[PDB]
């Protein structure tokens, strides 16, 4: 189907005081990512969208608004993973009908599922939706680790087309790239983009690309073209930004940067707290220093 | 109302092949807990009830059925914690509306929430429900650790009446016990009941009490009367059982123990797979050994 | 052949500013644990003795001074474990020569040894020494965890008479006590002595019994006599002490309590820093409160 | 003085059946690293030298034999870190007098030293030796983590010239490179050399360069030349070798690969077990496939 390599924004969502989606701001955020940050597509309802704090209706809300906001050319991946498999299937079917290019699903978490149970969860969504599937691996949030041998068993499925690799190890990533030459690998750690690039990833998905998407493009392009010294310098600059927002509370902070541009970025969904104003001056300095 | 001390069944839920609640079997399980296992109350929609695999209306269904199933002598605690705080509030209101004696909520997880975000999560649920709140602490599933200092901040609130302590450390438990002499402490590791008891807990909530609740009672009572060696022998026995069902897959195995009694214990909710019949002979050996 | 049941001080060692052993003060510390604290034996060259900071000759020093300072009635376990197996065996022979009742050896650490390698380490020391051996398990320091099955393989060997169980898990402790009902279990966490005792340990080894040995005996004895309410109260008091000394830097602080008694308790060995005098006032208040 | 950038073999040590150094084989292994594998220097008595299994006499023996077996032009770094700070300084004194260009010291481990205790461990060794110091950061074995803030504190010292970075995190590596441009960074993860190179390290130290030195050099040079696709394929090849030796027990297996060359590579030091002959055919296939 539609080519899915490239650079994606992990779509952020604006909320009102009652934890309701602000659909107008969400549209602005979608359009900022594509038209301003010049990104290839959106990764919708991932963790950085505050997805797992939402109800099924709101997730459908987000899928709709993001879909309608961007042109046909834009690549869309739908994170549909949930602790409720029936919900996952319901969302997978919904997005698929909305015209999303692939589904993605976080590894089942909370409970100590066996690999067998984690495997058949992917298989059960694929069988129900019949859309392509991208493994969403994020061990730092889930405590779930996937080995090469387990990837082998997963990638043996034709409709499991790739992995959103949001794990820090570059030994594993190298192993995965070599063991699976013809599968899609999108890296998920923004602060290691340049290393992921030269380790041969096919693209990247990231929340910071909502505000830093054009440096990310440069990093990606330059490293592939051999201009690695310049790519690393821009990685230096991007890590200045990443380290700073991480210290302030990443989702509210990124959205506050987005607010600066005239976007109705709203609030985080409770129990996340709003941006702490004690960081405001340090934040304004950042936006100024890096033109954000 | 009722005071909350005593021994609780962490209520197991029977499902069918489509992950929908088996009301009839559920009611049966609730009654096994009170009549056969002679327990004091039910902990409903906890981790052991496969609660985090459920959707909102299913969780309401489990609350309603459980309450219909037991008489008014029975204590009922409603676990309503959720990554969606709005859902937590809605469930809390509903459970309080049904007459549940108290609410409980797991510590917000998945995301790396700050403690103050965790704190105000409980404070918000309490403000909206005006029912008592029991902190559900289970670090082995959430990765969240609560310190003594942080407990002090939680327990300062008058409607945070106690904690479901599903944590393995007996130094921290002792420290909590001493520091909050008038708060409710219910231990959560069935396999360390005798130690928890002699550490002054006010009772316990456990999934294995669904099939081993008479032994748990004697462990608790005998321990409190200084008949320690007999209590500990019973712990020896209970841990044979707990170890075995852990090794087999605890939720489906406990329910298969119940199915042996004539109860319609149904199936686990996927991605949990049914009991592996390969464990059958070893399960049967256990049931006959300890007369379960 | 000496029954090795009982309560032991983990012998602290006093150093001068050049990290040389103070034999005068070390004798004072040894005799304090036996005469003043009325303990059953000494555990010599364990972790709390800053053993893994010493060279071979210093270890032999300590072994010598401790054995000479106590009566023939006094029990003596010699920790000889070392990453250098040649050194472990040499200290093994030395200590046995002096007439230590048993040897004890930490699980090999730093390198990711296989259990087989760890196992054959214990067996080799036994071969070379022909003395009894107590397994020293302290997973919090070594990062090494022994399974119930691995213990079976260690306790199979005939000179492995027991385990210094310096780990917090009372499920595993219970399983070990049931599987190996003839074996010696000495518990190692001072702050859970009462839980350990009712879990059927045969004794305890503790650094804080150098200054709180009298309460330790009462907890142990009262618990084994079924007076668990009084036993647990004393554990409250003791955990006040143990928490305080932990917060201050346990080795230098325990030796500063000892200095209070008129013992030449010297300094820690660098890179440990001396007692921080910002803590003096709070340490005086603790000593005064519990009459240490 | 000497320009310490470049590629080093982390020198392997051959032992006999009694854990004693094979001096002849040791000279051969040294000469292999420099003349056959064409490396720039030796990192002597590091973890891979099985250093922490040695006594003080043995570590000196290894320092001397390695120095005299190689040329004046060969860069020599002596790892003198130890839990015994007195031993560290005695070895640092010994290695400086023999002519070693720099010292290197593992972070103090086992005991939970504060950072200040760690910081001044380095300062003390430096003071007593006056030689240049390279921080040895290897969290996988020590369990010690050094923050950027903490690194800045260490790098204030003029004699602390850099770090052997043996941690997997490329965010922190990038942050350290950015913050300390004029400090030496040698990476310690052989399987991630190509990512380390584009992250601007000054060189690398590795155990596997004893058998794969030429590929290492090529990766390093190619990646810096911008030829990153060719450098990455060599990393693929290199990680086939690294993965295999790791799966068979890396120190025994690396020296068996040397023994294939006609080197008296001897045995590992117990508690390490020799190479398992079950792996021989797989090892022979690796040797033939990569011409080792």
């Amino acid at each position: 189907n539609k080519d899915l390599k490239g650079l994606y924004a992990a779509l952020l969502v604006p909320f009102d005081e009652n934890g309701q989606v602000n659909e107008q701001g969400l549209k602005q955020i979608a359009q900022n990512a594509i038209e301003t940050e010049e990104l290839d597509g959106l990764y919708v309802n991932g963790s950085s969208g505050e997805n797992f704090l939402l109800n099924t209706e709101q997730k459908k809300q987000v899928f709709k608004v993001a879909k309608e906001a961007v042109g046909d050319k834009v690549k869309l991946i739908a994170q549909v993973g949930s602790l409720d498999l029936n919900e996952a299937i319901e969302l997978g079917k919904y997005a698929t009908e909305l015209g999303y290019d692939a589904l993605s699903a976080v590894t089942p978490f909370y409970y100590p599922f066996t690999f067998e149970e984690i495997r058949d969860y992917y298989f059960d969504i694929i069988e129900a939706t019949q859309n392509n599937m991208i493994i969403y691996a994020i061990p730092d949030l889930t405590g779930v680790n996937i080995s090469i041998e387990q990837f082998s068993e997963l990638f043996n499925h034709e409709k499991i087309v790739g992995v959103k690799y949001t794990a820090p190890n570059f030994f594993l990533l190298e192993r995965i790239r070599k063991a699976f030459p013809d599968k899609l690998i999108l890296s998920g750690f923004d602060e290691m983009l340049v290393q992921a690039t030269i380790s041969g990833v096919d693209g990247a998905i990231g929340s910071t690309y909502n505000v830093n998407g054009r440096r990310a493009r440069k990093i990606f392009d330059l490293a592939r073209q051999g201009q690695i010294q310049e790519a690393y310098q821009l990685q230096h600059d991007s890590n200045d930004i990443i380290e700073t927002v991480l210290s302030m509370g990443i989702y509210p902070t990124l959205k506050e940067i987005l607010r600066h541009r005239g976007i109705d970025a709203g609030l985080p969904k409770r129990p996340f707290k709003p941006f702490n104003e004690a960081h405001r001056q340090t934040l304004d300095q950042l936006i100024a220093k890096y033109d954000l």
